């Protein structure tokens, strides 16, 4: 019955405590960062012409924050992302929806992974580094589904049926796209 | 320490176990005909040419079960409706749902609470006796709302474009419905 | 699809966010008059001789907050107390639970139902008035279990052998009633 | 828009599926093993004399499950614990639990992390193997607390009024241990 075995556990405690304090300081400014993309990126439900100044505006918000994951990158120790990885998953899979959403606005198609992750500045890989889990990815592009599924309707709306009805086309491919898993 | 109080709360915690049962019981009957008026409103999906006739199933199995929540009524007792609603509650919503669905496939409007009611053998409001609360109502139109974005991209896939084009109509309008609400 | 029935609901859903409000108001005194009951009850654990005076204290709130469940039973409606019951649940079981343990520490018995109703002015039934529901009482009774395994340890941390053994004789005795319930 | 990107995600999907299917089966092995040894424990609740019976018992379940915890260590891919680790984090915990008990009721003081890690054959560092996580082990002990709170209980019902005692003494040493961290 020993303090004694509680007591050396008193400097673990005490360094993990302040590891996940900063993780989570880094995480919460590439939160504040993204939400901002975010916020502008719900103009195309109304003004249409906005489409290229919003897009222009995420696209430098992702590049302001690929510097951030930079930081959390070396916070990070070891190979023991899994153990903090909680921290960041839902921030990135936004990211991965924003990402996504901001190319196929500007070019009409599905970002794959490797260039999500080329342009947030992170790994294909377990292996050679800090990286972008399959199934982060998934679900941001699951995030793109829902979106666009607002998006289609709005475009009716404002009258751009032709554009709505792409729209359609595309959210059909993610569907099939996903039933290949289930 | 008496064992005596404790002796006459097993005869109420009996009681209740009855009661909370065959709640239970009812329930997982009209839990069971609407899945399958639902599981057959299915393929309005895949082959437009069924519409008519899912809406004749799902209109049958409704009112089979307007008749159980006659039972259900006579098993809550004096005015403890709420204390155990949580036992039909969110099977009541996929039926608001089903109606709504049903009525919007066939003349294109949005069904009113006070029709839902009638259709299923419950009061408009609290007095008069069992009764279809106003909040279950309109969780039964979101999911509408869900449900016809679905549709109205598998529309686009079997290309009834015209058709496609109606429904975000529709959800346009159910959207600024919802706005008025917060 | 008509924006009206949306605009009749929005008087309603008004309404309710009125009386839900009102609700929360009150039980948050009465949240705040229990925390400091219950925290000034903590010294038992520490200081024996404290006990009387704690007692007294827990008992002046108690009652200073039979006060306030005055003001919430005029605004529960008809009979709707369990639609909103979820509201001051959780709070009247750790005011059973106080007074349980304040009798307890005074008399050396388990108080009654009955009683927790007459000390905080509650009726025993539904149909009388705002009640005492027979579930929060073995909670707050469960709880006070909780709290005498602890007291009966710190019990022997402080040195008063026999006393840390009566309150196990007790516990002992509130397993026995709590068995026989399964 | 390719289905061609969620193609190839159709054998990684697959193959993460079939891991965690291999993981999930031995790890269901060592909670069947483990809860053998956790039922046979609980005669110590009522017949004083069997406490040597349940601990080479429980001993023997341990080592039985050493050898499962082999052949886990060996489907848990690279550095990827953590990934996985909520497979078997809830078993570990009963098992530390279940070890900490048998040890204080064979010699009466705590176990320390490293034999627990030795009994069961892991290791004390992430480095070196499959290791054994010092929030398991914290979490088992604090499980012990919760049980010897029982067991000081119905000592004192089987009236072995010293032993019920000694227990509390420990359990306090416990709860000291665990305020240096709160």
């Amino acid at each position: 019955v020993n303090l004694d075995i509680f007591s050396n556990y008193q400097k673990y405690i005490d360094n993990e405590q302040e590891v996940r304090e900063n993780i989570r300081i880094v995480v919460r400014e590439i939160e504040h960062l993204s939400k901002e993309a975010q916020i502008k990126l719900q103009i195309i439900h109304s003004d249409l012409s906005q489409i290229s100044a919003a897009c222009g505006l995420a696209r430098k918000q992702v590049e302001l924050c690929a510097q951030k994951y930079q930081k959390l990158a070396e916070l990070v120790p070891a190979g023991q992302y899994y153990r903090y990885s909680d921290h960041w998953t839902f921030i990135t899979q936004r990211l991965i929806f924003i990402i996504a959403l901001v190319i196929y606005l500007e070019a009409g198609f599905l970002v794959t992974r490797e260039t999500v992750a080329e342009m947030l500045g992170l790994k294909i890989s377990q292996s050679e580094g800090f990286h972008l889990d399959v199934e982060d990815y998934l679900l941001g592009i699951l995030q793109l589904a829902s979106e666009l599924s607002r998006f289609a309707t709005n475009s009716v709306t404002m009258g751009d049926y032709e554009r709505s009805l792409n729209i359609s086309h595309f959210i059909g491919d993610l569907n099939t796209g996903f039933r290949l898993l289930n």
